[PDB]
């Protein structure tokens, strides 16, 4: 194929992309099919001879798409929301287009130099400390990573790293593997996996913190961990606190958790990779206090700032700790790959076609029609909030049994017209209506709102009898 | 933006890439910028009203541009090849628009089945043992990785979970901490950087087997470090053997080493990154012979195999020694990160597009290019060839000093004509002239030759004298 065959091909691919997100209310948001049901319809061996662009994307049509999950729907209300706008796409195809592998500077230096600039401008738009900023010969920075859940590990490197040779240094004998065995790292219990595994992967101890009524990681709950923790021999040497908890959108409490982990020297990460985007509102802003405490601080763009995944933004306040682990010229030393494209490109072409005011309207429309789901279910004595609702999540759940929420979750999951998911807060089986598509609007919510409600008066007929 | 306004800008973008492409020959390949030229350009903060579409690729001209290394250039001679085709392309567009991240099953089918299928597309096309394809029920299977470098990483943590297991049953007393502090992997003194990572992510000791004249690792070799370092009390455990080094394009022994391996319980990665999508063609599969005594084996679609980054296609005999560490319905432990796009999308459009034939003849005229280029350098008794020219790198230097050859180097890269860097074998400096640009063709090989014909001459005059 050549740029002449592209010119023609690609507007096509333009039209069919934007003929889809168009009509996406007719998608049924989750498919029908069944684990296998691909392979039968496409031949076990690649073309000798090439096939035709018309054939290709007919089969995106007839078999592609009756298995994908719109994430893009409405009417997906599942986990969070992920990142999808046209300048995103925009620079994601003149990201292409340059196709540089900006492994150094010298590989690119505009891949590398506009991704610094990039990071201090999210990181001004969400007032962060200037001690994580880049700008003004400052010695943090700012970085891209592919996710929240590799930047939960790059942090936990980094952290294994520093401590390892700050108790090489107080005890020259000590090998890292007798340092190894003695190390634990803390997160809440309402911590992702990310957390999880990250601790397998650096091969350290990890406890979970119990939260507090409102699913928040306090002091007290932590100092007791640290007493019993310490006097067992456990070196503690790595924290994350999360805001905005992937199970309820709860908030670790920074101003409490900060202080103890700086005097106790311990790394503290914060997990922000959803609720960080609405750290750009001032209403919100006082959420992130704290993090002046945090010696990192992530969240992702590609879940509720509209640039596409993959994109995670990372700050660091000493980046000569987060080169440790394996003005700015290069980004080898700050994330697990050696190689990475030109990811900037989509924040800088989101940043400039929607403005700082554009995001802000996103995220409190977003906001909005959380509380427009909260009041819905707060009108039915049949329902409980389970956490206070602050950003676009509502967890909400039949009164009485877990055995009567699992029915109508099921129910409502097999009626295939809405999507979202569940979790479990203590013994509690809860269901979980998050804000994720960008077209989303009040009729969607109350439609939504409409057809569970009809489900809860089939599933409470049933146990009742 | 709405789908109305991106029908016009995506379109306009299409032509925009569609020209840069056609007009890349008259690009400067390798830029006149310093670093930190990127932010006095730009302002410091980002906008809090929009800017248009117009403003913003004006500033990828004037801006971005100027501080862009064109790998795609038919003059860009350095590193290895990455991969840019129109195919790739497209898909992405719609990889994007789907917008989903299969990190499960329920997450989007398609992303993952259709991932599955086209991993047993490309491993016929290797004629991989049927061990490491999914299809037929088999217990092996293969998964795209962001990177040669993530998933040389993935192996030595799934052989650390896996050694670390069977240490602790033969010893239940035996503490993950004691084993670790034993163990130890290997690689080729030509290993890439990666596996130096791999080894202080995954905390454990590597050493490297020096190679032969023909830089390759050999029986002889490993068998004296593995005698050695078995007596000092290590536990070899991993092993990374590179088929097409980054140094010089040489081939680790996998009939010599693969046995030996097996019987030691080493697990056997193969990194094949850059020569791996040559083992398409029949002529070069004997360089993959061997690879049926390895546990996982690897190598980049997005170097070789024209399907744009990332893509990196990794196979392993048994999957549940994958998921050790943190029919096929999830790839969440496959991988160090959860989340996932469609990257799937990319290869069924390359193979599709270009055929098995197509991507065969674009292999086979990059290798014809580099014989070329090594037929020219061998009419100058001024120069030798340090190794032997395989696939589409070729290793020269000026006979002489190393001074003379970094002086050559320094004129070639300070007239910006064309772009090559060097490596070191044993003590000496060498040039490498790689084939990278999908348009390259012989006039370009034959123009670059002449340039650096004649800066060597500027440099054997100025050294003399
Ligand atoms: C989504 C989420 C993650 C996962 O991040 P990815 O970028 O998908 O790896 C981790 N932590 C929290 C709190 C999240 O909401
Ligand atoms: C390029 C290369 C790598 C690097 O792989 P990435 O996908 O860039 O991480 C590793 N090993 C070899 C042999 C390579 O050629």
């Amino acid at each position: 194929m050549n740029a002449s065959e592209f010119r023609r091909r690609g507007k096509e691919m333009v039209d069919y992309v934007a003929n889809y997100m168009e009509g996406i209310e007719g998608r049924q948001v989750y498919p029908d099919v069944e684990p296998g049901y691909l392979r039968p319809l496409i031949p076990a061996a690649a073309p000798q001879e090439p096939d035709t662009f018309e054939d290709i994307i007919n089969d995106v049509e007839k078999i592609i798409m009756p298995g994908v999950t719109h994430w893009h729907s409405p009417y997906f209300f599942a986990y969070f929301p992920t990142a999808s706008s046209y300048p995103a796409m925009l620079a994601d195809m003149l990201c292409g287009a340059i196709g540089c592998i900006g492994f150094s500077w010298a590989a690119s230096p505009a891949c590398t130099e506009l991704e610094t600039v990039m990071m201090d401008w999210l990181g001004k738009m969400l007032e962060l400390p200037k001690a994580f900023l880049n700008e003004k010969a400052g010695e943090g920075g700012g970085v891209i990573q592919g996710s929240a859940s590799e930047a939960t590990l790059v942090a936990l490197l980094a952290a294994r790293t520093k401590v390892i040779h700050r108790l090489q240094a107080a005890s020259p004998e000590l090998t890292q593997a007798a340092i190894m065995e003695k190390l634990v790292a803390y997160s809440s219990d309402q911590a992702h996996s990310s957390v999880e595994r990250a601790g397998l992967i650096g091969g350290v101890k990890l406890k979970a913190i119990p939260s507090d009524g409102n699913f928040a990681m306090r002091a007290s709950a932590l100092q007791e961990a640290l007493e019993r923790d310490k006097a067992a021999g456990l070196i503690p040497f790595f924290m994350v606190a999360t805001l905005g908890t992937t199970t309820c959108c709860s908030f670790d409490n920074l101003l409490e958790v900060g202080p103890i982990c700086n005097k106790e020297d311990i790394w503290l990460h914060v997990d922000a990779a959803y609720a960080g985007s609405a750290f750009i509102c001032p209403e919100f802003r006082h959420l992130l206090n704290g993090v002046e405490f945090a010696d990192s601080f992530n969240f992702n763009p590609h879940k509720w700032l509209l640039v596409n995944f993959d994109c995670s933004a990372m700050w660091v306040k000493k980046r000569t700790d987060l080169t440790g682990a394996f003005l700015i010229t290069d980004y080898r030393h700050w994330q697990i790959p050696l190689g990475r494209r030109f990811r900037s490109l989509k924040m800088w072409f989101v940043f400039r076609m929607y403005g700082v005011k554009g995001l802000q309207a996103y995220i409190r429309k977003h906001v909005q029609l959380s509380h427009e789901f909260e009041s819905l279910v707060r009108q039915d004595p049949r329902f409980e909030i389970c956490v206070e609702v602050i950003l676009g999540l509502v967890c909400f759940r039949l009164k009485g049994s877990n055995k009567v929420n699992e029915a109508l979750l099921q129910r409502i999951n097999s009626a295939k017209k809405i999507h979202l998911v569940p979790c479990h807060l203590r013994d509690k089986f809860v269901l979980r209506f998050a804000i994720c598509s960008r077209t989303v609007e009040s009729a969607h919510v109350q439609r939504a709102w409409e057809h569970i409600k009809e489900l809860a008066a089939d599933v409470l007929r049933a146990e009742r009898e």
